[PDB]
């Protein structure tokens, strides 16, 4: 844990994917945004038809691969890397992939023969993606579900609400640096952490 020097100015961003507030993910407010809008649709009708697909079958997945995956199936395609394999927890003679959604932050574990590669000129545009975690504030007693409900919702995750985001700490998890945000719903603004601690799930 650290304290940010020369901390820049405010910026506006989505919560994209929450896994608590101690790790959850932003997009930043901007032309990106729109491209990746595009990126997906694009997506979404090339590996829609198995003809596409078919020219795109992975003989062999690694961890750190980045692929093709969709969300629901006959759902959305989307810009993944494998994070782990593993059994499927309802059939250990099947495997299943752990995939990092690079553009959103969420994870999830679809079956690995459901994946394709990701056509080249696909990695072009900048992973949306930024893991964080909230500043200032830690967990009541390791976070309480219907906290990271609360969090949840308080942000609008995925629901392309725009919040005021100023870095005041980092922590290094090559390695990382994840930043420390406070989050502001400016209406008056509303501080994010603030109302976590003032409703009891928050130390």
């Amino acid at each position: 844990l650290y304290f940010q020097s020369n901390a820049g100015p405010s910026i506006e961003v989505y919560v994209s994917a929450v896994s608590s507030p101690s790790r959850f993910w932003v997009q930043f407010v901007g032309p990106q945004v729109a491209q990746l809008d595009d990126l997906v649709a694009h997506m979404t009708e090339y590996y829609s038809k198995k003809e596409n697909r078919e020219a795109h079958t992975l003989r062999h997945v690694s961890v750190g691969q980045v692929v093709a995956a969709v969300f629901r199936h006959d759902g959305r395609w989307y810009r993944a890397r494998v994070h782990d394999i593993r059994p499927n927890e309802f059939d250990s003679s099947q495997q299943v992939a752990d995939v990092f959604y690079l553009d959103y932050g969420d994870s999830e574990y679809v079956a690995t023969h459901e994946l394709c590669e990701l056509r080249a000129d696909l990695l072009r545009l900048r992973f949306q993606a930024m893991e964080c975690f909230l500043a200032g504030v830690r967990p009541a007693s390791k976070w309480h579900p219907q906290a990271v409900e609360r969090f949840e919702e308080l942000t609008q995750v995925a629901r392309w609400k725009a919040l005021v985001s100023r870095t005041c700490t980092y922590k290094k998890t090559k390695d990382k640096e994840i930043p420390g945000i406070k989050l502001f719903d400016v209406t008056g603004e509303l501080d994010v952490g603030a109302v976590l601690v003032a409703e009891g799930w928050a130390v």
